[PDB]
């Protein structure tokens, strides 16, 4: 039976949030739906995995870190082990988020946070990212992937322009205007007031975006 915990952070004065999370391996899951600043679910089999959160407010900002320890190590045999996060964000706070993912499934809904920044780094493994809100603000995302496939949602309603650059592998961007080299927009961008600028580099692997 691996451990179960579940982690709950208040806001406690703060106006914006900043999630900044460091994952080893195994599955992370994102999405809104919480009352309070975060809840979390995390399911690790291994007790050196035990997840590290720390929370502190400076300055109006809530900085909430959430850590796997690092195995610094040789070997990790991942048959039969389990690491999974599941967390939930509240919907109304203006919130960044910034993420540095090993190896793993990294699967987010983040089309209804009040979303300002992300940031993605991921060695090998998938990313699946909804980004299709209708953000009230511009938004500034970057992923980048080492080995692996990165597939990303972007809403109709509001400007989208993508930078997307792959070592070995496609974009699969259809639907989507293209402009030169390595970049893709939608109708709107240009338009709306608000857009989403989005880089996305893969050393080897598929860029997928799509207009949702
Ligand atoms: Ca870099």
């Amino acid at each position: 039976k691996p451990k179960e915990e579940i982690k709950i952070v208040e806001p406690n004065g703060a106006e914006k949030t900043k999630l900044n999370l460091n994952f080893g391996v195994g599955k992370l899951n994102i999405s809104g739906n919480e009352e309070k600043l975060m809840k979390g679910k995390f399911i690790y089999s291994e007790n050196e995995w035990k997840p590290e959160i720390k929370y502190e407010v400076k300055d109006k900002d809530g900085e909430l870190e959430i850590s796997q320890p690092g195995l610094k190590s040789g070997n990790v045999s991942l048959n039969n082990k389990r690491n999974e996060w599941n967390i939930n964000l509240n919907e109304k706070i203006p919130t960044e988020i910034k993420l540095s993912l090993g190896t793993g499934e990294f699967k987010a809904d983040l089309s209804k946070i009040n979303l300002k920044e992300l940031n993605v780094g991921m060695g090998v493994g998938k990313v699946d990212l909804d980004i299709s809100g209708n953000y009230k603000n511009n938004v500034k995302v970057n992923i980048e992937g080492g080995v692996g496939e990165a597939t990303v949602y972007l809403p109709k309603s509001i400007g989208v322009k993508i930078k997307a650059e792959k070592g070995v592998g496609a974009v699969n961007a259809n639907g989507f205007i293209v402009e030169g080299e390595n970049i893709y927009k939608n109708s709107q961008y240009g338009k709306s007031k608000n857009s989403i600028e989005v880089n996305i580099e893969a050393g080897v692997g598929a860029i997928n975006i799509k207009q949702k």
